[PDB]
């Protein structure tokens, strides 16, 4: 049994190493220690000091260099060192910030990235490979109760699975974290585990969905070389017997804007670089492709390569995945034509004509785009610079200037890419949709909390999703738990754990008074609105009124929201246009006539191409965002949730470098310590009257 065998890989990579005789001596010491700040302005940088004396209300301790004194009520005592490396931190004698961090630190220094914190799992990103995800590791975890085996994403996955069978109830695994923390990697481990333990081709197709979704939906940002720029909820589906019977991917809004613009050091989506690096000799000839430096949508950020990644090798993995899932050869070629066409569209350079209207003097890129898409270039040209619209009921050809022509071309590009993404997902699901499910375990992998030099509408939506997810944790851990105690009169005094995201949520998405998103939508159907009337409207409603909002004095185009994870300043530029997400009808008419079988689906299939109405306007991006979020939250309310809190060690994407201030900020806003305390102070288990404990109006409660 590898669990009891100290030579096994399990012991070597999942268990704390045996301490030596010098450590034992230290472990049986009578000395006592405190965690203190050498500099009181740096409250997250701690050292260990020996307590050398006490009064009834104070401790005196030695610093690393001088004696100091602290009130016992302000003291962060160090746990006895026998607790260092403990698998479940609810066991600590002293529950405080430096002590929790220290325990994570002891584990992380030994490459033990997983630790329990009461009822939920903490996962600290290693930023290197650790050999704990093999089939042999999978086999050790199968069927084991949580307390029987070391902390691992596989263990929580198995717990959910056994709960699904024993309770005949759908489960969810909610993996939180800021950008780069490890959500996507852990998600993939859950799916790997479930597919193995509940498995019977289908299982391979489930796994091979991922390189396809990542190639099209992930990119390098300044926070993560493999950032997910769309959120997803993966339902792994099981029959009544508990075997895997299929899977369904709900994807959420994609950051389409990245197709046409990337900040310094970032990349566009991986697929672009994969194609250009990986394509056949005259694949590149048939698609009129050169290197990335030749394309406006790839040559602006200054970064075309990611350290440690071969885009040519990745392209081969993407294509192998498309084969397994079952995209035909013609389909793959059409997918790649669309990618190449987008790059050509980006190279179109509009210029000022005789008047205010734009012209196209060089039609090389236009012609190359048109060829690969199978559309008529003259029609495309007219649709870009002279689109027809209604003025009342009259049909009037516009003549767009350079900036509008360029923005229209960008709109077409973003629509092509976002529809293609949707089509990939729909094609994947149709293959994985083979049996009506009896049960599901859903795994949620959103885009994580993120802050850049410039934060836009996408960032607000991402960060709001994260705030909502933290609120869901808070609701399940603290609010529902104490509501149960109190309805069942078990002698409980309500505790205010001080984590309530409601104010921030209401600021962003309130209905009365209207929040940010509601005011955005109102401005978006107001004919005279501009980005400046928008920001003026937000300040008018929130400045000096809402405690989570800030009108900054240093800018007239930004506003601040205090999120759980910190304040973010958002730049209002282009919000109205991003929210309305327009595309000229004449561009649609152009592409509806495509000779390509995939392009034509993107423009004629109503599930991909049609856009809902509300009254006389198309649904905004904000309303679409809200529908998707409300849909997720409704599904989650029908599941039994399990939480994994992914923690990023630093902001450099480096191994072996656990940064104090970075980690402690996360432990705090995640509610980790509060979560451990409710587990310790409360009563996790209860049963209708069955035929350190308590008696409810209808149930016995215990621990
Ligand atoms: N458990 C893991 N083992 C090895 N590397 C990991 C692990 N978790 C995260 N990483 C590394 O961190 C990167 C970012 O993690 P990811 O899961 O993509 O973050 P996100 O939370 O933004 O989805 C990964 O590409 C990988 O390099
Ligand atoms: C549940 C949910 C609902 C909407 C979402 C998300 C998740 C995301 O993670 C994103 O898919 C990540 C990017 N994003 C987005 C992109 C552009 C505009 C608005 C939101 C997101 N919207
Ligand atoms: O960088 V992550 O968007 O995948 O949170
Ligand atoms: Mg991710
Ligand atoms: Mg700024």
């Amino acid at each position: 049994n590898p669990i009891h065998d100290r030579t096994s890989d399990y012991h070597k990579y999942l268990k704390v190493k045996q301490g030596d005789s010098d450590l034992f001596k230290l472990t049986v010491s009578d000395k006592r220690y405190i965690w203190y700040n050498p500099d009181p302005k740096e409250r997250d940088s701690y050292e260990c000091g020996e307590i050398v004396s006490e009064t009834s209300d104070s401790f005196t301790f030695k610093t690393v260099d001088q004696d100091r004194q602290v009130k016992k009520d302000d003291a962060n005592q160090r746990n006895p060192i026998k607790f260092d490396g403990v698998e479940d931190m609810s066991e600590l004698s002293y529950l405080n910030e430096p002590a929790v961090f220290h325990n994570l630190r002891v584990r992380y220094n030994q490459d033990l990235i997983y630790t329990y914190s009461g009822l939920f799992l903490v996962a600290v990103n290693p930023f290197k490979r650790i050999p704990i995800y093999t089939q042999e590791m999978v086999d050790i975890f199968k069927g084991r109760r949580r307390n029987e085996v070391a902390p691992h994403i596989f263990a929580i996955s198995d717990v959910a699975y056994r709960s699904m069978l024993d309770d005949r109830q759908n489960q969810s695994l909610l993996i939180t974290g800021e950008s780069g923390a490890g959500k996507t990697e852990n998600t993939k481990k859950v799916i790997q585990y479930l597919a193995s333990v509940a498995g019977r081709v289908l299982e391979q197709q489930i796994l091979q969905a991922n390189p396809i979704l990542e190639a099209f939906g992930n990119a390098k940002t300044t926070r993560n070389n493999n950032s997910s720029r769309f959120g997803k909820f993966i339902e792994i589906q099981f029959n009544s017997a508990g075997f895997i019977s299929g899977a369904s991917i709900q994807s959420y809004l994609l950051e389409k804007s990245r197709v046409v613009f990337q900040s310094e050091t970032e990349r566009n989506y991986h697929i672009f670089y994969q194609l250009l690096a990986g394509a056949t000799a005259e694949e590149k000839k048939a698609l009129h492709l050169a290197g990335p430096e030749s394309f406006n949508y790839l040559n602006q950020s200054g970064c075309v390569d990611i350290k440690g990644v071969s885009d040519s090798e990745e392209f081969k993995i993407t294509r192998q995945a498309m084969d397994i899932v079952g995209f035909s050869q013609e389909e793959q070629m059409s997918i790649f034509k669309i990618i190449a066409g987008i790059l050509h569209l980006g190279n179109i350079k509009f210029e000022k004509g005789a008047g205010e209207g734009a012209v196209l003097k060089d039609k090389t890129a236009l012609n190359a785009a048109s060829t690969v898409f199978g559309v008529n270039p003259s029609v495309l040209e007219k649709a870009l610079m002279e689109p027809r619209i209604l003025a009342g009921r009259d049909l009037v050809a516009q003549h767009l200037n350079v900036e509008k022509s360029s923005s229209s071309r960008d709109a077409l590009v973003k629509a092509l890419y976002g529809r293609l993404f949707l089509w990939l997902v729909k094609k994947i699901n149709n293959v994985l949709c083979q049996e009506r499910k009896a049960y599901f375990i859903g795994v949620l992998d959103i885009s994580g909390f993120e802050i850049f030099k410039v934060n836009s509408f996408e960032q607000l939506c991402i960060n709001y999703t994260n705030e909502k997810l933290q609120q869901f944790f808070n609701h399940h851990m603290f609010k529902l738990e104490q509501e149960e105690y109190l309805k069942e009169k078990i002698n409980w005094t309500f505790i205010d754990f001080g984590l309530d995201s409601q104010a921030t949520i209401d600021l962003i998405d309130g209905r009365q008074p209207p929040g940010i998103l509601a005011l955005l939508d109102e401005q978006s159907v107001f004919p005279n609105a501009t980005d400046n009337t928008l920001i003026t409207k937000l300040h008018s409603h929130f400045s000096k009124k809402n405690a989570k909002y800030e009108e900054p004095r240093f800018s007239k185009t930004e506003f601040g929201v205090t999120h759980y994870a910190g304040q973010v300043m958002y730049e209002i530029q282009d919000w109205l246009e991003k929210n309305k997400d327009p595309l000229q009808q004449d561009l649609e008419l152009c592409f509806k006539d495509s000779s390509d079988n995939v392009v034509t689906k993107l423009f004629n299939d109503p599930n991909i191409a049609s856009r809902a109405k509300k009254g006389a306007n198309f649904i905004t991006v904000a309303a679409q965002y809200k529908e998707q979020l409300a849909s997720l939250m409704a599904t989650l309310e029908t599941t039994n949730p399990h939480f994994v809190r992914c923690i990023i060690p630093n902001n450099k994407q480096l191994p072996a470098k656990l940064e104090d201030k970075v980690v402690l900020d996360q432990l705090r806003c995640n509610g980790v310590l509060e979560g451990i305390r409710i587990t310790r102070k409360g009563f996790p288990n209860r049963i209708i009257y069955f035929v350190q404990y308590r008696f409810g109006i209808t149930k016995i409660f215990f621990r």
